[PDB]
């Protein structure tokens, strides 16, 4: 008969022994953010249809615009009438309402605060002094047990934890000066330096992000996509999964900080700012990192969001976790044979940086993230076409023999309906939502 | 539960029945705001504000290692996780309930809000609509209010017999540090004018506002069974700060496919009526409206809007005559707020809106509990049958926004039950 499906049997059986399975060598520096191929100067700005060069999301812009006018969900896809393609750009739009600016990456700003201080509801709490009052726990195993329960509540599917490896903070953050209003923030974007040392508490200064010596731990995120939305790339559908998650990520942040500040200790927020956050998933074990580049998870594939918070609390560290993802990769390929910009590597992994985009010194499958991003105004949308087809993304991978658990090899040989079909609460999939339970075993050991 | 819904389903027209009495209730009139509930003893004698003689014995329970009244901790350590849980919770959540109109998250118009603002150039918020079939309509907006995070979701036709006579606001210029000293009564009036708007003197809802979505978040059941205790407090938190996400994502998508929307939370109207209107449950004893897939163990928020919507019908799957015979929350209050008695037309006091068929219950005894027991109680939600240690709840099964798996499926959705 068939052994019904156990995620925590099958973490237990592939994590590894303790250390940061990325692989580095010497060349290996700290990447300042504004590297990216979102914010470089170099990738940032892309022709429109019209063959206008802007900034790349306002480019985009005209091509959602162009789609809607013409009644299409996507690059030459037809939608069923006007208002559906209308209604795929609305639910789009509406995901980002808890984002700033596409991934909230300005840190100690708006939704990102270091301290908890000036936040209404820090405010209105004051008089219990949670925030002020000494830790009542220190006990590293009690603290991973509260901490992951709280991060569930918070809107997490996956949790880990890890130590902080500085290799993956951004040397430079992109940020704006604090006296900038939200209306003008585009426009006058600066570098700032994330700077160790010895303080009490993170704080900003006129010159330096300061984060204290003391910060031993990061505490990773994974925020599910939905599965019927994301096969929909590059079309409206899959970039509504996409921004509704990324407000997700926003409300993880701000609740999980709130209550580490008010257990005693203090807590840096980041979504898609400070450093990299498959590197922090993979040391964490949430998943593997993958040719395509993103951390892939035995529960989602690579289709989930990270996030990721930054502290001094005590916490047990998680295995990292090898399911043969680089081994299925190797051979694999489909998200290069499918990217429509051929941005990912058919090659092997190496140390050396395709270009500025790419972090030197650490092994991995190097991809052309300029190249990606010149899709995105030319599809208007997040494409995730890569996301979409990498069979660990299918819900149906794991199998189990009798013996073990294994990956089934044979994974590796409309719109109009989405909107008509299959939906839950936060676009969670009840057929699979088993496989995130949790109880007081699987938390901590 | 598909299956039930239909099954249950009342033929068209609301179920609460009235008399000539029936006013509007002003807002100031709850037990949280009114003078003459507002103010509550500490444990030390100290009449405060109720929700600050709560803050001081959630301080001495810390303090004694106790998770709720006379209920020990394991340990110090417990009971400070257990009230940071709770003060988290609320993060997205202004003074307890988001009830000022058109302020902090609940802002009337989206133009001032930076996802507007960045989304500018598309125009979506000013493009007419291209859809005003409520077939239609009712399924998008259904589909992105699950998204949003509702367990459920109805509409109805607005009744303005449960929307506030005068709401409980602050003037606009009010920096949060004096909201809480600064709140006064605005009057919410309906009135032709193209879209909602804020004067100095009223609350401007249009008569075009035809239409109100009611959203369910489930609560946890492990969480809620431990009331009066402090993981009650904290499930009943971060459910404050889900409506409040779900009513600006909603929000957001209704005026980006060209209507307009009104948030609300716990402001604005009744939601318990409301949601019996849109058919997510039926009103019962403890005065909640309970649901078949989660009971009373759900909050509520809601939504108004002129978007072309297909109301939804009202249920009757027997609640009013199982509260008949069954008093459990009535015998289990710890303030003897829940009347043993039938159902009437007359408040019991100024807390009650007469003129509706319900039963009457005393709210200021209730909220007199709250600063006694450090918590917002909800032993009546615990102890329901529809709803079926604080060490055990930590140490066990916790999913996603605190949802169970055993019981998800029963809110998957498809068209045919969207509309
Ligand atoms: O990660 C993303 C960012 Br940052 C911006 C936009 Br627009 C889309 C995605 Br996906
Ligand atoms: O609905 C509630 C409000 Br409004 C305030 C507090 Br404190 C607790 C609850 Br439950
Ligand atoms: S599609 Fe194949 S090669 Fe690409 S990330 Fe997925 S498994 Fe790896
Ligand atoms: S998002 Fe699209 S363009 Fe970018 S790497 Fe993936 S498949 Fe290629
Ligand atoms: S919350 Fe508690 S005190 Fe209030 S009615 Fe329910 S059981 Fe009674
Ligand atoms: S406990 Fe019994 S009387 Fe009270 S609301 Fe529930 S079913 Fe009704």
């Amino acid at each position: 008969a068939e052994k019904e499906k156990n995620a925590a049997e099958i973490r237990q059986q592939f994590a590894m022994t303790a250390g940061s399975p990325i692989i580095v060598n010497d060349k290996l520096e700290r990447y300042a953010e504004v590297r990216t191929a979102f914010t470089h100067p170099t990738s940032f700005f892309k022709p429109n249809y019209k063959g206008e060069v802007k900034p790349w999301f306002l480019s985009a812009y005209d091509e959602k615009v162009r789609q809607i006018e013409n009644g299409e969900n996507g690059p030459k896809m037809k939608a069923k009438n006007v208002g559906e393609a209308r209604a795929g750009r609305a639910l789009e739009a509406a995901g980002w309402t808890l984002d700033i600016n596409y991934g909230n990456i300005y840190p100690n700003r708006f939704f990102m605060l270091w301290s908890g201080e000036t936040m209404t509801n820090t405010q209105l709490w004051a008089p219990v002094g949670l925030d002020r009052r000494p830790p009542d726990t220190t006990d590293p195993v009690e603290l991973t047990n509260y901490v992951k329960f709280a991060a569930r509540m918070a809107g997490a599917d996956l949790v880990g934890v890890a130590r902080l490896n500085r290799n993956w903070v951004y040397s430079e953050a992109v940020t704006i000066p604090a006296d900038v209003p939200y209306e003008q923030s585009l426009h006058k974007e600066i570098e700032k330096p994330i700077v160790f040392k010895d303080v009490p508490l993170p704080i900003e200064t006129d010159d330096e992000l300061i984060i204290p010596n003391t910060c031993e731990n990061v505490i990773v995120a994974g925020i599910a996509m939905n599965r019927e939305m994301m096969q929909t790339a590059p079309n409206s559908m899959a970039c509504a999964t996409t921004a509704f998650c990324y407000s997700r990520m926003c409300m993880f942040d701000m609740w999980l900080c709130q209550f580490i500040r008010y257990m005693g200790y203090y807590a840096i927020p980041s979504c898609n700012g400070v450093g990299q956050s498959v590197a922090f998933a993979v040391e964490a074990g949430l998943g593997q990192a993958s040719r395509m580049g993103a951390c892939i998870t035995p529960e989602f594939g690579p289709n989930v969001r990270l996030t990721k918070v930054f502290t001094n609390m005590p916490l047990v560290p998680d295995k990292p976790i090898d399911f043969g993802v680089t081994e299925f990769c190797e051979t694999c390929k489909k998200c290069a044979r499918e990217c429509p910009s051929k941005a990912i590597t058919e090659g092997p992994r190496t140390f050396e940086g395709r270009s500025i985009h790419n972090q030197s010194g650490k092994l991995q499958w190097q991809n052309d993230y300029n190249k990606c991003l010149g899709y995105w105004p030319e599809s208007g949308g997040y494409c995730g076409v890569c996301v979409a087809v990498c069979p660990f993304t299918k819900g149906n991978i794991w199998i189990h023999d009798g013996v073990e658990w294994l990956i089934d090899n044979t994974r590796f040989l409309n719109i109009t309906e989405v909107w008509d079909g299959k939906i839950n609460t936060y676009g969670l999939d009840a057929d699979h939502f088993r496989d995130t339970v949790s109880f007081r075993k699987d938390r901590v050991k």
